């Protein structure tokens, strides 16, 4: 992997391995949305970050203050198959006060074709209290050296998808899938729940019938509270529409405390 | 990847992940276990076989013949970095009309050094019916210009743990963590679970002040019967002693084992 020539983005190529595709060959979408975080690592790395936090400046780790995705939007044109060489460009951009977002572009390596994009944004959130916070100028300032100063979007489309409101699934749910729970290989470094085991367990209520007739086109996930190593998940969807439309909700499966919510969009074969 | 000079084994390098490490920020055992399946998948499509079945050979795909796991046998040294670039090797090797080896070495790419090792071994499984029954001649010839005919083993010291039998655990278990079930991304391509979601099931019922002040360092597994898309697993474990512990995963309801194993840690 390798920043680009202005040093503003950075990118990697994988290839797809045996265990990381799905019945037809083709790489997942939990293994598309690993392979972002990983260049997403790795760019921040590059670009003279540390390995005690992600995307962490000295003023923030000075504070306490952590970078927590707030949501997650990805859009497959075509998933690499197995041994495909796949392309993915990074870059990172201040949204104000806000947070901050992080975009991706995937290319298949050889025919240079673009297959997919992804969009995220991120909240900064005190470490120890788990309080959300704006972000302070000297933050803002230590990071603006990395960033594109003219908007570069994955999704630039007047109203696009990325940034669509969405709504809470009522009871009752048309599909669920109950008593999810995360094992020691769903944790990351910090032994928190990997942001993508999230996506698998909202894509579990999905019907059998559904993932073998239909490919998934697009996934927009809203993060709300974080899965303890301790706490059980339950996934409810229910259908709202040649392209299918559903809704999505994770809750803790005791109080029914809201954790995550979505949408995913899903064209025939 | 590619094959060495003499085309009887396979070599591959692979970057440690940041979501492939755990809390020392080195390489799961899962993480490894996964590119030890990886380097063996890349050797069968390097050596000419097809992508309908894991070196199933011309004859076998005739008579719907597979390979399944029957063990698998890890030693790890030391667990690659996040970031650190690991080389290994893998190798197949004929036993008889028995069934067919897979072995593995594991390097650090920048000192040379051997961080480990593994070996499986593999029996042949009718893929209608599930019988075991398996046989050589036609099938051993056609695989056999594949592998070393001298001997060569990761394992080579007589009498070594990779071949010991291992015992059913009694009940009441010391430890157990119940009701696990595979999600989509524990399942292959052909819809079965993946065998390194057994070894993470064996290792959660370990508990958690165990993980945070051992390394695992030798892990064997035996795989007796399937766990299908919809049945739970009990996973057990009882200390047998370092650290020694004896595994047992069984389905949720009847109790049907499914796989045991024994793992050895030793404090940090
Ligand atoms: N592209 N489809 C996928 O990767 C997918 C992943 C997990 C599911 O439970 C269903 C579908
Ligand atoms: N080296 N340790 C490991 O990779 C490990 C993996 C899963 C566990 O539940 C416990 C330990």
């Amino acid at each position: 992997g390798s920043l680009t020539e202005d040093g503003l983005s950075y990118k990697e190529k994988f290839v797809v391995r045996s265990y990381e595709v799905g019945s037809n060959k083709t790489a997942t979408v939990e293994t598309i949305a690993n392979l972002l975080q990983e260049v997403g690592c790795n760019h921040a790395q590059s670009v003279g970050f540390s390995t005690d936090g992600f995307a962490t400046t000295t003023t923030m780790r000075k504070l306490h203050l952590i970078w927590v995705t707030a949501r997650m939007h990805i859009e497959i044109y075509k998933y690499p198959a197995w041994g495909d060489v796949v392309e993915i460009e990074t870059w990172c951009q201040s949204e104000g006060r806000i947070g901050t977002r992080r975009d991706w572009i995937l290319k298949d390596s050889v025919t240079g074709e673009v297959t997919g994009r992804a969009t995220s944004k991120w909240v900064m959130m005190n470490q120890d209290t788990r309080r959300l916070q704006k972000v302070s100028d000297d933050v803002r300032d230590e990071y603006l050296v990395f960033c594109p100063q003219e908007p570069r979007l994955a999704f630039p489309e007047e109203n696009n998808r990325s940034l669509k409101k969405i709504p809470k699934l009522e009871d009752p749910a048309q599909y669920s899938m109950i008593g999810l729970k995360p094992r020691r290989a769903d944790l990351d470094m910090n032994q928190h729940v990997n942001n993508v085991t999230y996506i698998g367990w909202v894509l579990e209520s999905i019907p059998q019938e559904i993932v073998d007739t239909h490919e998934l086109q697009v996934i927009t996930l809203d993060y709300r509270r974080e899965c303890q190593q301790d706490d059980v998940v339950d996934s409810l969807t229910t259908t709202t529409s040649n392209d299918s439309q559903f809704l999505h909700l994770l809750r803790l499966s005791g109080d029914g405390q809201e954790i995550n919510r979505g949408t995913t969009l899903w064209r025939k074969k």
